[PDB]
């Protein structure tokens, strides 16, 4: 068992197409997920090649350890997948058939930038380390690349499975390499966070603006420290779910100016208690009044620049 | 060892049966389920076919690797199942009756729309890939489906284990596939969460209400806020027990319906407060005194209205 | 490799024994515990028979695949044991005395109804499926069943490992199976509970009680809705140690009578505040001086009431 | 392939030993470690001896399945050990030199009395069982029992790696079994536990105490409640990474000791008011500056008796 | 399957490389990291060369179990790596090249004194114990040493993947071991924790000095314990993503200065009452109009100290 040898000097073109049965388990935290799916290859192996019309038989059958078949591995894995070799044909040409069921925890890194109306992009990487006699090249067939209609994602809507046609041939440690990409494109199901965590960070939020329409330090300070209490058990409950990013999310922003919005919101009701207290109410009046209008208003238009500069 | 030759142009029948053993480990969150079971299978291989009179034996035990057998996988699982051969019994006829005992963790997606009060349809998905020589066809032996009496599926009462018995016959890879659907019907055990969640998330909304029998806004600043802070705390134990789902859930519903009813009641202590300070204690009372009715009538009616929405 | 004949038209006895060397991880939500144990096989194969004087050994040794064992199952367990064959012993009779080393997840179920002053009955259920030549029927050898000084089952206490000397043979999908049932009794160790749980809790429910001698309804607010919240703090951490039962827990009924005791005592704050606001302090003194002892005694009672109805 | 025949009637004497390559993941709740190292084995087999001279090679290498090699086994492990034979090595007079490399998830029972100041013997036990031709004796090869000097276990510091010379053999299931015992001392790394977790919670239990230089209940109630609602905070954190203990830990009992400060400070602080509240300043002030030596000095003579009782 | 035997009495050089492909799950409370990489060994096996011209190939292939293959491992690594041989060339003298893509968990200790803004060496160790019939020593073939471009470790940026050229040879149980270091040094990606954790952190500490621009105790009282409430939030959070380390963190040291400014601001809003209720504000407002200025740079100036004292 060696690899076929060429007819005249060229590379030896293995026809791949994954199909999905399942797709689980999305850590976003690990950037991995679970999948289930079809590995079919295909090549041509002359020495397997038999007559037809003689033989009675149009497809003959083998076990993976009478012929040679190509050493497939995936890139992106945590482990080596568990393959369970479903069948093998030759066609009276010598073009071998294989077919496998895999499954593969995935390693494909994650955009959080638009968090939790982000898109992403999963890969799934075939490669072949050629052999000294020959070299090995990777190819598509498109009619046995797919996934079946019940395929689903928690919390994720897929949008299509796909290959980059021309695979990315290298050199690695004195040896040809054939990559090809599997692209698995999902768009996050964003409706969930609304009721559960975007509308109570608001509510909360909005709680704290009472203190606008209301001259007691003791009460006021009770509103805007306990909702910023509040607001702390939504932050820590939102940055758990997510990975550590070196850069802004969508939600980090809004979320860290918020911490800036209860900030500010001590400073008003600081500056009002030392204003009545230093006997001038006209003075500390007239900003609470302003506050009122001020904190509803640079929160929309803060919104609207962050919203604008994430999408 | 290959599939054995059709008598006329047939496709061979197998004749299937799960028997659960153990139910367990069902994640509401990964939408998964745990099963050990006994697989059934059975099918005509004329090739082993034997007069009784000429053998002395009515039944001719075999090992797995002697004869051939089907290649049956598991549509919606994780992994391939653990399965441990327990008997092959060839009748005179040539009639296979294999047996075997797996375990696997099954991927059923669940409808949380009326959680904790929702019911269950899990899947168990068979699946047999035709081969090249002849086509494979699914059977359901309705004698060898069942579960034993002990099976316990923890938080959960266990309805009824029943199996489709015309398979779903169609073209992958351009190869027929014959799929099986064994469904286990199962309705959540809601008891617990009276006690531990719903009446406890209903005294904490009430003890906010007593704010409405009070003129004292740093008392109702209080009342109202550390009450909310409650039921953030009840609100995100409920929400880690259940996936990221599209759709509103009947408890989510109220969830969310809770958090206006504590938004609201910050309205009025802040107006209560307001009109008192603004020297019109007869404004006031007269929306306190409205209130005390007011919000136990449009919780009672709202709460009315989802359930009918819901159920 | 097939059952051993019989003489006479008798089932063939498999004398069965565990010896526990290791119990660990009892897992409470998942009804699971892990064992390591030895399970020592005997039966009686005539076929392996041997003269020691022609054969020169006094006792013969084997490897597993050389001869015929029965096929020997766990019932409740996740995944079939991970064993390892320790000896195979045959004598001149030809009474083979098998010995393996295995380790496996236990399925038992767990009754939370006492907790946390709970006892259990931990099931281990070895199974035979009778084959086609003759029927296996399992016997206990009660020499051979057992456990070490040193097994130790972390916050229990092991009572005792016994069997079920009489196996449940029945029919199941055609075929006789014989069941053994392995007991190990143990008692929850309740100590720990006290200092970290029960006391803690009651220290806050007491705190809450100091409202009744206090006319500041501010302070009062804050006292019964403050300890509310140390409360929450407290259920949360006892519910999620324990599974969703369809029934009561001894823990979860106080822990319940617990959330009324501060919903009352709501009540009496908000009462008491009402009557001194409305010029009628001689009203709220005489309900609040009630309570001082009407709360410590109705509590002590309903107790007394929940400890019979549960022990 | 079976034991060595003895030349007198004497058992068969195999030479121990352990040394430890990797330390790693002590779990204090579930009481386990995990361990990698190399398990060094040595028995005389007069079948496997040899002419020097004639031979010509000094030592003779073997493949395991070549030659008998006894099965030792570890007591106190989760699953069967993860061995990789490192080296077979025969000399002239036919003693092996038997060498593997394992790792193994050890259960070793851990004694919380002085947490976090206590110390800790892990065991590590190997056995033998005897078979029928003849009786197997191990024994401790101290050259071949070590640690190499990079051996770190997180959050300990790890003394000494040393054997109980003397085996324990003793009957079980009919026949002998020779067990060694293998302790690893260790003490825990105290360090962290004072800035983390110690001097916080004193932070907290003193700042409770400045209620004894105020007289306004409103705030003395806040005081008081709100650090008792910090200390549930840090009892819940360590009480959750250690395991429920059926006595008391030197932690435990500090924890309980504080939660009483935190209930008689309550009642200081409600005697105090309702002393002031009955026009009688003279006999709460009395009370209250009693309180501010009596606190801290029942809390240092109560923390010198605990000491005391533990240490 | 013997090892070479020398031409003259020299020790066997293994040329090693590895080739990282996938580094991920660095876990920091465990010090380990999961790691995919080629691992490439080379040496020379006299007795597979070959004459190139009656062969007419340049190269012979082997599978693993035909020849000598020297018994590599890694000495810091949880259990065996679970290696797929790539390929396996012999060239005319002799010389083998060995090729293989394993993966393991990677026991490596990590320096958290100066975290989040540490860098940290992780270690690969190859190992090799020399056989009886001749010594095995480890070399390094820097042109087989490498990573991938692609290679990502979630929150860390990686700097170099180097070896140590020289191996570290040292006698262990009578043989002689040859070991080799292979070191990826990283840095921590630190943006995340600024606006997640530093700057919340700080707005909390700041909102509680809003306490000295206040003569109300109750407010005060309210004001600095809520904010230390938040910020024991937020300790837990970080000493939880963190290892106990018998040395002081650059976090924990902020962690710990920042309890005693909550501390100290306790203090002054009791001395500030105190002197306001015994008829001297004089005294009161002097010391609260210094803590204005004395908490800040008291704050700025004690972090330059840690700063320096750290980097
Ligand atoms: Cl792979
Ligand atoms: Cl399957
Ligand atoms: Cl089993
Ligand atoms: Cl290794
Ligand atoms: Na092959
Ligand atoms: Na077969
Ligand atoms: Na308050
Ligand atoms: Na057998
Ligand atoms: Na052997
Ligand atoms: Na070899």
């Amino acid at each position: 068992v060696s690899p076929p040898p060429p007819i005249a000097d060229e590379p030896l073109t293995v026809n791949t197409g994954i199909y999905l049965i399942e797709c689980y388990s999305l850590d976003d935290k690990a950037e991995t997920f679970k999948v289930n799916a079809f590995l079919s290859l295909s090549w041509k192996d002359r020495r397997l090649a038999f007559d037809p019309v003689r033989s009675g038989v149009r497809v003959k059958t083998y076990e993976p350890e009478a012929i040679w078949i190509p050493e497939i591995r995936f890139v992106n894995v945590e482990n080596a997948r568990d393959a369970d070799v479903v069948d093998i044909s030759v066609s009276p040409d010598g073009t071998v058939q294989y077919l496998e069921r895999f499954s593969a925890r995935v390693l494909s890194p994650l955009d959080f930038r638009r968090y939790p109306f982000d898109s992403q992009t999963l890969h799934i990487y075939l490669i072949v380390r050629s052999v000294d006699t020959r070299n090995i090249v990777l190819a598509v067939d498109l009619e046995k690349v797919g996934k079946n209609d019940d395929v689903f994602l928690t919390g994720w809507d897929i949008e299509s499975f796909t290959a980059v046609v021309k695979p990315a041939n290298f050199a690695l440690e004195d040896r040809l390499e054939s990559k090809l990409d599997y692209q698995l494109r999902i768009s996050r199901q964003y409706f969930s966070y609304i009721p559960n965590i975007i509308l109570p960070m608001l509510f909360i939020l909005f709680i704290s603006w009472t203190a606008f329409w209301s001259t007691s330090y003791e009460a006021n300070v009770t509103l805007v420290v306990s909702t910023l209490i509040a607001h702390i058990a939504f932050c820590i409950l939102v940055e758990t779910n997510l990975p550590k990013t070196p850069y802004m999310t969508y939600t980090g922003a809004i979320i860290f100016m918020i911490y800036l919005f209860y900030f500010v919101a001590v400073i008003e009701v600081t500056v009002q208690h030392y204003l009545k207290v230093e006997s001038q109410p006209a003075r500390a009046a007239s900003i609470t009044r302003a506050s009122r209008i001020a904190f509803p208003v640079v929160f929309l238009l803060a919104n609207i620049i962050l919203a604008f500069l994430f999408f």
